[PDB]
Parts: C-alpha cells; sequence; structure tokens
C-alpha cells in the first residue's frame, strides 16, 4: 500500500487504523474516546479527524488505511472540526481546574490547550447535587466533568465483563452510571474503579477517605496506624514525575511519618499473615483430601465477583482475612497489647492501589468488640494529594524505616501487588508447612505474568496438585464459563480482579496513553515488588521474625484455636 500523509509518502504491509500508522511514524493526531483499542461506537468524539483526499473527514482511530490514501491531519477544515467538537464539549463541561483533583494530568484540559478552544457558553451549574454521586462507599460521580466520552463504560466491559458501568436516559439527555442509576455498590458492580484509571477527566473518582484521617491525625487522643499495600511503593513516584518503576519505599515512610502519623507500619506484613494463615489452611484440606478448590478472598472485587455471579463459591473462599483486614484486626488487638495503647483510642489507616478495600474496609462485620478492624482507606493518588497539600518534597526525601513490630515482611508478601505473587507466597509456605522441611528453590515462574488465566502443576511432599491463577474478573468469567475449571480437578486458586494484579488497581495513578504505549505499566510497576523479594534476606511468610514473634507470644498456631477465631472471616450465600 501506498500512502500519502502530509506530503509524505510512505509505502507498508500493514493493516491498520490511520491513528495507529500516524502515531508509529510520529505523525501526531489527537484522541479522545479511543482507548483499550476501542472507541465510542454511538457518539464519536471525532477528535481524531483528519481529512482523506476524495473521501471528506473521517475518524482516524477507526478507519483502516487504504492503498492510494493521501491524508491531511492538520488542514484548516480538520483542525476546525476538532476545535468545533471540543467547544461543544466545553458547553458541557464545568471548566473549573483550580480546585479540580485531575488538574495536573487531565487530558481535555491538555486539548482545549491545544485547539485553544472556548464554549460558545460556559457551563456554570449553580447547585451541582444533581450533578454528584458520592453513594458508594468506593466510587464517585461528578457529571459536571463528563464528555460521555463512553471510556469508563468500556473499560468495564473488556476488564470485568460485567458491564456494570452503563449508558442511561436520564431527564430525556444521556448519562453514565450503574444499573437504574443506582447506587454501585447495590449492583454487580465490583468497585473495582478500572472505569475511573480510564477516565481522561474527572467525573469519576474514588469515594475519599482524606477527612477520615486529618480528623483522625488532628484528634489528640487518636492514636493513627498508617500502612501501605505493596503496589504504592512502586507506582506513587510517577505523580512526583519520578518515573515508572521506581521503588520509594523509605521516601513512603518518611513522607507518613512528616503527615503526622503516630505508627507506620506496613500491609506487607498483614500479607505475611494472610500467608500463614492461608498456607496452614491448605495444607490441612489436602491432608483432608479436601474441600477442593480453596479460592484466596484477599481481592474485595473478586469476592464481591463471586457474591454476585458465583455464590455456590462463597464457602470455597479461603476464611482467611485480606492483608488490610487481618492487619487491622492485630492492629486493635495484638499491637495494644504490645503498646499499651487503648485499643479504642487506635486509628487504623490503609494506603491502597484500590477503591474496592474502601468498601471492604467498610463491612459492617469487618469489626470486633465495636472496633472496625479499618477505620479508613486512601488511595496511593489520595496519599499523593495529601503529600503534595503538605507541601513535602517527596522526591527530595531521605529514606527511613517502618515500625518494626508489625512493619517487617519477607518478599513473599512483597510480591502480594502481583499477578500470581499470593499464589508463589502461599506456595513457598505450604510446601515448607507440608514436608515438614525448609526448600531452597521458592520461585515459581509460571504462575507470574500477563496471561490472563496461568495454570502450573506443583509437587508438594507425596503427591501432585493443580493451581491456577486468574488474572482479571473477565478472565473469571472466562475459566467459569469455558468450564476450564472442570477441565482438571483444582486444589488452589487465585483470583485478582485488575489485569495485571494489584499494581494496575483502580486507585493507582493515571497515566496518559501515550506512556501506556512507551511504557507497560503493569509489569514495570510489578518489577520493583518481584526486585524487592530477589534482595531480600527473608522471602517466606513464616521466616517474618516480627510475625512469628506476634504468633508465638499473641495469637498461637495459625489455621486454629485465637488465630480462626480472630483473623478470619466467612462469606455466606443467602438461602
Ligand atoms: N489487602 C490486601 Fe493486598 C496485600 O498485601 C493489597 O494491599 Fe492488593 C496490593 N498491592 C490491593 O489493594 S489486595 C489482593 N491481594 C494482592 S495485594
Ligand atoms: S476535568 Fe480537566 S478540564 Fe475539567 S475542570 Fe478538571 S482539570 Fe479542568
Ligand atoms: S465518566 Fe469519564 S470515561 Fe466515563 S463517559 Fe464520562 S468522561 Fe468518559
Ligand atoms: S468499578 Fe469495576 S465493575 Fe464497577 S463499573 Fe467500574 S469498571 Fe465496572
Ligand atoms: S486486584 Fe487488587 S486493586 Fe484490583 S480490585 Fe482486587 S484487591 Fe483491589
Ligand atoms: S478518538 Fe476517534 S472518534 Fe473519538
Ligand atoms: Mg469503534
Ligand atoms: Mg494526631
Amino acid at each position: 500500500k501506498t500512502i500519502i500523509i502530509n506530503g509524505v509518502q510512505f509505502n507498508t504491509d500493514e493493516d491498520t487504523t490511520i491513528l495507529k500508522f500516524a502515531r508509529d511514524n510520529n505523525i501526531d493526531i489527537s484522541a479522545l474516546c479511543f482507548l483499550n483499542n476501542c472507541n465510542n461506537d454511538i457518539n464519536k468524539c471525532e477528535i481524531c479527524t483528519v481529512e482523506v483526499e476524495g473521501t471528506g473527514l473521517v475518524t482516524a482511530c477507526d478507519t483502516l488505511i487504504e492503498d492510494g490514501m493521501i491524508i491531511n491531519t492538520n488542514s484548516d477544515a480538520v483542525n476546525e472540526k476538532i476545535k468545533s467538537r471540543i467547544s461543544q464539549l466545553l458547553d458541557i463541561h464545568e471548566f473549573k481546574c483550580g480546585p479540580c483533583n485531575r488538574r495536573e494530568n487531565c487530558e481535555f484540559l491538555k486539548l482545549v490547550i491545544k485547539y485553544k478552544a472556548r464554549a460558545s457558553k460556559p457551563f456554570l451549574p449553580k447547585d451541582k447535587t444533581e450533578y454528584v454521586d458520592e453513594r458508594s462507599k468506593s466510587l464517585t460521580v461528578d457529571r459536571t466533568k463528563c464528555l460521555l466520552c463512553g471510556r469508563c463504560v468500556n473499560a468495564c466491559g473488556k476488564n470485568t465483563e460485567t458491564y456494570a458501568m452503563k449508558f442511561l436516559n436520564k431527564n430525556g439527555k444521556t448519562i453514565i452510571g450503574a444499573e437504574d442509576e443506582k447506587c454501585f455498590d447495590d449492583t454487580n458492580c465490583l468497585l473495582c474503579g478500572q472505569c475511573i484509571i480510564a477516565c481522561p477527566v474527572a467525573a469519576l473518582s474514588e469515594k475519599s477517605h482524606m477527612d477520615r484521617v486529618k480528623n483522625a491525625l488532628n484528634a489528640p487522643e487518636k492514636h493513627v496506624i498508617v500502612a501501605m499495600a505493596p503496589s504504592v511503593r512502586a507506582s506513587i513516584g510517577e505523580l512526583f514525575n519520578m518515573g515508572f518503576g521506581v521503588d520509594v519505599t523509605g521516601k513512603i515512610y518518611t513522607a507518613l511519618r512528616q503527615l503526622g502519623f503516630d505508627k507506620i507500619f506496613d500491609i506487607n506484613f498483614g500479607a505475611d499473615m494472610t500467608i500463614m494463615e492461608e498456607a496452614t489452611a491448605l495444607v490441612q484440606r489436602i491432608e483432608n483430601n479436601g474441600p477442593f478448590p480453596m479460592f484466596t478472598s484477599c481481592c474485595p472485587g473478586w469476592v464481591r465477583q463471586a457474591e454476585n455471579y458465583y455464590p455456590e463459591l462463597l464457602n470455597n473462599l479461603s476464611s482467611a482475612k485480606s492483608p488490610q483486614q487481618i492487619f487491622g484486626t492485630a492492629s486493635k488487638t495484638y499491637y495494644p497489647s504490645i503498646s499499651g495503647l487503648d485499643p479504642k483510642n487506635v486509628f487504623t489507616v490503609t494506603v491502597m492501589p484500590c477503591t474496592s478495600k474502601k468498601f471492604e474496609a467498610d463491612r459492617p462485620q469487618m469489626e470486633k468488640d465495636g472496633l472496625r478492624d479499618i477505620d479508613a482507606v486512601i488511595t496511593t493518588r489520595e496519599l499523593a494529594k495529601m503529600i503534595k497539600d503538605a507541601k513535602i518534597p517527596f522526591a527530595k526525601l531521605e529514606d527511613s524505616e517502618a515500625d518494626p513490630a508489625m512493619g517487617e515482611y519477607s518478599g513473599a508478601g512483597a510480591i502480594f501487588g502481583a499477578t500470581g505473587g499470593v499464589m508463589e507466597a502461599a506456595l513457598r509456605s505450604a510446601k515448607d508447612f507440608a514436608e515438614n522441611a525448609e526448600l531452597e528453590d521458592i520461585e515459581y515462574k509460571q504462575v507470574r505474568g500477563l496471561n490472563g488465566i496461568k495454570e502450573a502443576e506443583v509437587e508438594i511432599n507425596n503427591n501432585k496438585y493443580n493451581v491456577a491463577v486468574i488474572n482479571g474478573a473477565s478472565n473469571l468469567f472466562k475459566f467459569m464459563k469455558s468450564g476450564m475449571i472442570n477441565e482438571k480437578q483444582y486444589h488452589f486458586i487465585e483470583v485478582m480482579a485488575c489485569h495485571g494484579g494489584c499494581v494496575n488497581g483502580g486507585g493507582q495513578p493515571h497515566v496518559n496513553p501515550k506512556d501506556l504505549e512507551k511504557v507497560d505499566i503493569k509489569k514495570v510497576r510489578a518489577s520493583v515488588l518481584y526486585n524487592q523479594d530477589e534482595h531480600l534476606s527473608k522471602r517466606k511468610s513464616h521466616e517474618n521474625t516480627a510475625l512469628v514473634k506476634m504468633y508465638q507470644n499473641y495469637f498461637g498456631k495459625p489455621g486454629e484455636g485465637r488465630a480462626h477465631e480472630i483473623l478470619h472471616f466467612k462469606y455466606k450465600k443467602s438461602a
């Protein structure tokens, strides 16, 4: 094929779109509604408009290149078309970037600046209450910012296949939202926040917990613990112009101390706990020849998916609490026993790459004697915002260490944030538990990677067992519906709602689609975790000294008695 673009001749054999071919050859073509290899089929944004000689104006993002095409990407007609579309978007957009949470990384603002577009008449809604939905424990909608680009709908479709995010006809105009415009929590929505990640503007956000945290910090009698998820140390640096794949653990500890948190712990400790319980439970099921399979339960998105689509699997879920909740429980029980603090004055805050964690933390039964396991959950973005608001020079901070009591962790706990990490850690402990030995080779590279469905045959003590890692909610649906679950007998199955694992969580920093083309964000974020695992002395959860001390001195033997009674949570289906 011979393609003429802006007077430049190309000879190619590729069968692709104008947009992709142009961007492969460093030709600038703007785009908005195009993301995840699809656009808004109904109301195309037409920001990707180009001029094809003989045909007229076309959308580059969904138009294949053809031999003889003469394309102009920067003609006056094209620019006036694009500018017109952007102006029409501005007509329904509250253009107040000042207090906006996407001010520093908004795509729409970049487009407005680029094409110098102005609204025909500024959209200044006086009461935004009709435009805002904050009923959810995880997600919030601000339709004064919504461009109706459909990116959240497509992302929900491709990531979860639930289509919990839909186009709706409200009042006679189109909005996006949950089924029947209900609160997302009350639908089949997983609260995974992939829709947020896909959003180019501030229309979709996480349910803020920053005020809980601030009020707790400023409350004289409250002792505020903070603990960050595995993924946070591999991600937040992005929001401080430090680049991708940068380990910023120590800087985070320092920043948290400067924020005024009273205790600095780590969720990876909780991960080691979860492994302590779950590996024990797995060995128990192995020696009892059942029941099989056992599913992980640490992902609240997956838990909600099971609740809403496969309740019969609820009794197959591990009873071990997630690292977050198990850490919280221990923070309300064990921690006061080694600190002298009044448990009621303890306020436990987690930092998560996840929006669903907010819902998990606010589950009614996630408490004991009137004390919440977790009192607040802030996302990576929220923590970054809190750091910036405090004018803390994050990139220049010196490394500090976490408080040891519930802050030490192994590499096994460290790799939790990546798909297949929980599986690998769990196997590392379970083999040692079952064989009553301390094995050398602990790396299970078969369960790693971005493959949607991963399988492995592991040999434990005498026999062989089948494990599966489900990478993404849509892949859970595929795994179940295709009957892959019935092809063989599975014994242990990991499920993560977000493809790539928690490193690609709904509470993670937004990334420019261009940088998304430049960088494999999932592998790069996971690389930090695996690198931490490689260079750590202890690489098994049961080799965690602080954790071993905690079990020996307080909880006793895992998987039973005190440990089972306090550190476990069971989901029950309804009759
Ligand atoms: N609880 C918990 Fe987890 C741990 O440890 C996080 O904190 Fe994850 C991450 N990163 C998130 O959110 S949840 C799913 N299990 C894998 S990792
Ligand atoms: S969504 Fe973007 S363009 Fe709209 S107010 Fe916020 S920063 Fe400005
Ligand atoms: S919420 Fe965001 S992603 Fe969804 S249609 Fe509106 S602007 Fe697009
Ligand atoms: S939170 Fe997840 S399941 Fe719910 S609408 Fe958004 S992408 Fe879909
Ligand atoms: S994979 Fe991780 S970030 Fe995504 S919903 Fe599950 S726990 Fe949250
Ligand atoms: S980016 Fe092509 S129609 Fe929206
Ligand atoms: Mg299309
Ligand atoms: Mg305080």
